[PDB]
C-alpha cells in the first residue's frame, strides 16, 4: 500500500505541468483580443496590414510553442495565419461554424478540443472574441497541441492520459490510446461526439482494463495490456486538473 | 542510483513546470510592448488614455494571473498598472533606478528576480522596452510570483530550490532557504547583492548541508538541516531549467 500515495503526487504533478502548458497557450488569444493591430487589421484591412499581423502571428507561434495561431473575421473567415506561408494555410478557410469561433462570439472566450480538418491532428483550440466598438470583429484562436507533455509523461513510466467528463482519452502518454474510454457510453451520443471531435472515424472502444478493484482510496487495482505488453499489473489514480474540466489518470507499474 | 532515475525524471519535471509558468507571463510584454495604444498612452499621457490602460492591464494581469503588470515612462515613473484600485498601485511610483527598468532601457529586455518593494514578494520581473521613434518611450512590466509553484513543490515532498548563477536561492519548495546559497559568498558582496533583491534581509548563507558525497552520478548525497530539525539525509540532483539562465535542485529522501 506505498504507491499509492507516491503515484498521487506523480499525477498531482502531471495534472499541474498540464495546467500550466494550458495556461501558457491561454495567454496567446488573452493579450492578442486587445491588440491594436490585431484590432486595426479587422476594422480596416489592407494588404499590409494583414502581412504585419501574419508574420506577428508567425513569430508567436515559434515562441510561443503553439501548433497555429490564427485570426478570424466577424464573418467566419480566416484572414491572417501563423502557417500563411504554408500549403496547409488556414488563411481563407469558413470556420463559422466552429464552436471556437461561435462560443467565442457568444461568451468572449472559448475552447474546444478537436482533429484538425486537415492535419488529423489532435490540438486544444483556444479562442476569444476581439471586441469592436459597435461589435464583435473577430474571434483570434490557439491550437495547442500536446506532443511536449505526452513525451514527458512517457519519460516517467508511469503512463498517463487526460480525459473529458464524457470519459473521453484526449491526452495520452501511450498513442495507441487516443480517443478511447474510461466510461460507458450508449447507442445516442456515439456519432454527436465523434462529430464534434472531428474524427467521425474513433473507436469509443474502452482502454483494455480487466479487474478494477476500488481501493479505499478510490484508487484502483488493474490489469492492462499496454502497445507492447500482453498483460500488466498496475495502479490507477485519479486527479482533477485545475483549471480545464479534464481528468488525469496515472497507472503505475508493480 | 535507484533514487537518481526517480528523482531525475521528476526534477525535470519541475523545471519544465516553471518553464511553463515562467513562459505564461514571457508573452504578456512580449506583444505589450508593440501595441499602439501602449505607444500612444506613453506619447499621449492623455487620460482616457492611462484610464483605459488601467483596467486593459487589471484584466490581462487578472487571467494571466501575473501579480502585477505596470507600465513606465521614460523618466521611469509609472504610468498605468493592473492594480490602479488597490492602495498599494504603482502608478506614480519611480521605479527609475531598478534593473528591470534600466535593463529594459539598454537592451531591449531583462529578467530581473527581487523582493517586492512595499510586498516582500519574491517574484520575477519580465520587462520590455516600449520603442518609439526618437527612440525608447518607456517600459512594460510583468512580474511573475511564485508562491503557486512552491505550493505544488512543497506537495511533492522532495524539496527543491532554484538557484541563478550566482548561486542564490531565489524560488525554494523550503521559504526559509529563500536567499541561502550553493556557494559561500564575501562579505563585502552582499551589500550590492541586498541591494538588487531589494531585500536588505536576504542572509546569505550557505545552504545548511554537509557531508556531501558526489557520486559517479553526478549527483550527490548530503545532510541537510530541516527547519525545525532533524538532519534527515538526502539524494541530490540538478538540472538547467529550459530557456532560462536558472538551475534546479531536487533533494530526495533516503
Ligand atoms: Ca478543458
Ligand atoms: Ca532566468
Amino acid at each position: 500500500a506505498g504507491l499509492a500515495g507516491q503515484s498521487r503526487i506523480d499525477a498531482s504533478l502531471k495534472a499541474s505541468l498540464l495546467r500550466a502548458v494550458v495556461e501558457r497557450q491561454r495567454a496567446l488569444p488573452l493579450v492578442l483580443a486587445d491588440d491594436a493591430a490585431i484590432r486595426g487589421a479587422l476594422l480596416s484591412p489592407d494588404r499590409p496590414s494583414l502581412d504585419r499581423i501574419n508574420r506577428k502571428l508567425e513569430a508567436l507561434a515559434t515562441s510561443a510553442e503553439a501548433a497555429v495561431i490564427y485570426l478570424i473575421d466577424r464573418s467566419g473567415v480566416a484572414v491572417a495565419a501563423s502557417n500563411w506561408q504554408e500549403p496547409t494555410s488556414f488563411v481563407g478557410n469558413d470556420y463559422a461554424f466552429r464552436d471556437y469561433f461561435r462560443l467565442a462570439v457568444r461568451d468572449g472566450m472559448a475552447e474546444h478540443f478537436a482533429m484538425g480538418t486537415v492535419s488529423k491532428r489532435p490540438g486544444l483550440y483556444i479562442s476569444r472574441r476581439v471586441d469592436g466598438p459597435g461589435g464583435p470583429l473577430g474571434v483570434i484562436v490557439a491550437k495547442l497541441e500536446f506532443d511536449g507533455v505526452e513525451a514527458d509523461w512517457q519519460a516517467s513510466g508511469k503512463p498517463a492520459y487526460v480525459t473529458d467528463r464524457r470519459g473521453i482519452v484526449l491526452i495520452t502518454s501511450l498513442p495507441s490510446w487516443r480517443f478511447m474510454t474510461t466510461k460507458p457510453i450508449a447507442e445516442d451520443r456515439l456519432a454527436p461526439i465523434r462529430e464534434s471531435l472531428q474524427f467521425g472515424d474513433a473507436p469509443l472502444l474502452p482502454l483494455p482494463f480487466r479487474k478494477i478493484e476500488a481501493r479505499p482510496d478510490g484508487s484502483s487495482t488493474l490489469d492492462a495490456l499496454l502497445p507492447g505488453d500482453s498483460t500488466a499489473a498496475f495502479l490507477r489514480v485519479e486527479t482533477m486538473v485545475p483549471s480545464t474540466n479534464w481528468r488525469l489518470e496515472q497507472l503505475s507499474p508493480l
